[PDB]
């Protein structure tokens, strides 16, 4: 009666050692949703994404091999599609659906290395009209959303301020943190200066309305990429 919504940061699967270790990975967790950034694929080259008992994959690429969004779907889910609006610069992708007479709206994101509150915050508002109270936004949003997200605990600077606003007219709000409001978890690791530096930059947002129906939400580590994976399990 419930399902698994997974995001993961993958840098990249042009290759098929990484693509069969996505798989396997993907196979283990087992979700039924999976939401995917930094695909590297090209439109040309979307066909070789292929996983084995997810066989339902949308995507949004860009001409080049950087960027790059999917939403994997598992077949085991029967999810009926009503709705898909993909970026013609690969950064993100909205599907709408139902999985058994309960409407969801997932919007998968990868926001840029520079500029990031800003760019979500322009694509909370090119997208306007299709955010709802059954909408989850995850993804690689490039920047932190609270103070307990960084590990100096800075203030967020006012351009994720900003941010902040939008999403809380919209009535989303930070499903993790909310579920685990003390936590101190880092999902991003990078050197930095010759040392390693840990960030949490990978969220999952949602509706205030979805709190009703959210049970176990984890991040979890893994050696397919520096990202770590945030998986949420909905009522």
């Amino acid at each position: 009666s419930h399902i698994t919504i997974l995001t993961l940061n993958i840098n990249g699967l042009n290759s098929a050692i990484k693509r069969h270790r996505l798989a396997s990975w993907i196979k283990s967790q087992d979700p039924s949703v999976c939401c995917i950034q930094e695909t590297h694929l090209t439109c040309r080259d979307t066909h070789r994404l292929k996983i084995k008992g997810w066989r339902k994959i949308y995507q949004a690429n860009g001409k080049q091999k950087k960027a790059g969004v999917a939403i994997l779907v598992s077949d085991k889910t029967d999810f009926k599609p009503t709705k898909i609006k993909r970026d013609k610069e690969g950064h993100y992708i909205m599907v709408k659906g139902s999985i058994q007479q309960e409407e969801l709206t997932i919007l998968n994101i990868y926001a840029p290395n520079t500029g990031a509150p800003r760019f979500i915050k322009q694509v909370l508002s090119d997208l306007q009209r299709d955010l709802d109270s059954h909408t989850l936004i995850m993804g690689d949003f490039n920047t932190p959303l609270s103070t307990l997200d960084r590990s100096t605990r800075q203030k967020v600077n006012k351009d994720t301020q900003e941010l902040n606003s939008a999403l809380h007219q919209a009535d989303l709000i930070d499903i993790y943190r909310t579920l685990h409001p003390k936590s101190t978890e880092y999902t991003y690791v990078r050197v930095r200066d010759g040392h390693v530096s840990q960030s949490k930059i990978d969220h999952i947002v949602g509706s205030k309305a979805l709190l009703s129906k959210c049970k176990r939400t984890e991040i979890i580590t893994n050696y397919l990429s520096d990202h770590s994976a945030i998986k949420l399990e909905l009522r």
